[PDB]
């Protein structure tokens, strides 16, 4: 149901078209520098933040708080289908050199812990060149592949070069072919997405299927991470570290009627006692402390909360200050 | 009949495939299994290759994994002229031995197709056609294959007009285009080695080398002027046998002495001109030819001799030469005046002049 979901979404973009305009199936358009229109049916045409804080104090429980913070931050169908199209425009540019190739989004854009206004990560799947120029047992004629890493750095370098000079929207391009997982980041003007592309690593689509299955395995999972992160930001250790500990904290429990209010509070209580590879299995001292500090403090606030409410700091909002 | 010829030749390479092989009819018996097969031919750059042209071709691509006559593509020429039976049979041998051969001609039209393939990724309906010394009729074997990429698009539209990167000057557009193509040839483009960008010359170009064929290639983008220079001469070389025969030999003559070289001298194109010139100032102007589209029995022997005699005094121009080193031009006439004498008297004929 994940591999499946992506394909209905990808096929979706293929019939979608992004149109720029002045200022005047289902159709939906958005804003940025002008008014852009997303339209889906072909070659038939070509041929011719803080306000959130204050909005929580009007909810009628801590549990209704997490659920608002999640609603306001999580991606929206529009946006979701808009970064799938972006992937499609790219996949178009890369399908010139590499015919049947797929660029599909991954990470925070596809699991369920995607926040609005984040990075669109893209993974270019290739399953080199195929010309008239053959070689003989007939076999296509390619440029000898020393390591599959260089082949990455190359590929990315050319796509990179193409995006930059002739490829609409694509700006702020920059190559980073030397970082363990070589990548190329640019920016698409028509959408405001910080995007990044990589080539050889089916590991990210496998990291993003996990969380997918967790975020959709139970409502509260999405609710709890979205708030811990937000808590965490409000005050190193990576957004992925936390998330883990949270799916973790969720297993080391256990049907389970617990409330977000209770669950949240038990989050901090539980962690009262570098690497996302050292202190947590691959699925700064001063820092981790200040985390438990926060953890232990963010505990007591909710302790009073229950032990001992209006439109001045309460429940969650007390924890985002 | 030029624009025309180029298209049949291009369509021709489209159905042509270039195969690399070890070193051994079982072989056509093979390829035959993907459809007929017009002609075909061998040749060997730094290995042995097959150039096969089918009668489509997608099916062969669907067939992959993960005692033979080679069709040839200098000094011995000197000695071979001394066995011809007249000075006129000399110019016509020197011309046959040096001029391009169907094989080669169709081999550099295929190379253009493999390139055109790499640039039709970015620019769909683009054509890369060869030009210059590879297309007129004055092309000598083993010369430069010059190519011209003619350009006449995403979902991402703008309002209904496509969305492009703003074109500052059409010269930068060129420089950019050539840079990407250039980047692509170098890294992932089979055979294409020794690549090098030259984007600052007045005609920006990118030169490389194709291993599979030994061609020194060169690509440029915006200039229909070369396809217009090359049609002129075309019509000249084909307008009368002797033209081809005469230039091929004055060039050779030229090269033989420290004259026409591969800097600041006098270019193989200069000469050629003077010769088409020399040929009109006898008993067809590029005017009554450019805008529009007489017998003369002279022999090559006579013609050639009168070439040097005519440039014995050559305060006058010659429509430097109009576009249709002092010490050097002199040593030219020196040679001109001497290379006359020799034919005046009684190694022989031409070969006397190539020494």
């Amino acid at each position: 149901r994940f591999s499946e979901m992506q394909n209905e979404r990808r096929e979706q973009a293929q019939r979608t078209v992004l149109i720029h305009c002045p200022e005047k199936n289902n159709h939906f358009f958005y804003e940025s520098f002008g008014l852009y229109a997303v339209v889906e049916f072909i070659g038939s045409l070509q041929n011719g933040n803080k306000q959130l804080f204050e909005l929580l104090c009007y909810a009628e429980s801590i549990d209704d708080q997490l659920n608002t913070l999640l609603k306001e931050f999580q991606l929206t169908e529009e946006n979701t289908k808009l970064r799938y199209l972006t992937c499609s425009l790219i996949e178009d540019m890369a399908a010139a050199y590499f015919p049947d190739c797929i660029v599909r989004p991954f990470g925070s854009s596809v699991n369920t812990f995607g926040k609005l206004g984040c990075d669109l990560d893209m993974f270019l799947d290739l399953d080199n060149l195929s010309a008239h120029k053959i070689s003989g047992l007939m076999e296509f004629q390619v440029k000898n592949v020393p390591s599959e890493r260089i082949a990455t750095q190359k590929i990315l370098s050319v796509l990179g070069e193409c995006l930059d000079h002739f490829g609409p929207g694509c700006v702020g391009v920059q190559k980073i072919l030397n970082a363990r997982c070589p990548l190329v980041r640019f920016s698409h003007q028509a959408s405001g997405f910080q995007c990044a592309l990589t080539t050889n690593n089916r590991i990210a689509l496998t990291s993003s299927e996990l969380l997918y299955i967790y975020g959709a395995l139970d409502s509260r999972v999405r609710a709890l991470v979205f708030s811990v992160r937000c808590w965490a930001r409000a005050h190193w250790i990576t957004n992925f570290s936390l998330t883990m500990m949270v799916i973790f904290f969720l297993q080391r429990r256990s049907q389970n009627t617990e409330t977000l209010e209770l669950l949240l509070k038990e989050f901090f209580e539980y962690f009262g006692n570098x690497x996302x590879x050292x202190x947590x299995x691959x699925x700064s001292q001063s820092q981790l402390q200040k985390f438990v500090d926060l953890a232990r403090e963010s505990a007591w606030i909710l302790q009073q909360e229950d032990t001992d409410s209006s439109n001045r700091p309460w429940g969650l909002v007390s924890l985002l200050l």
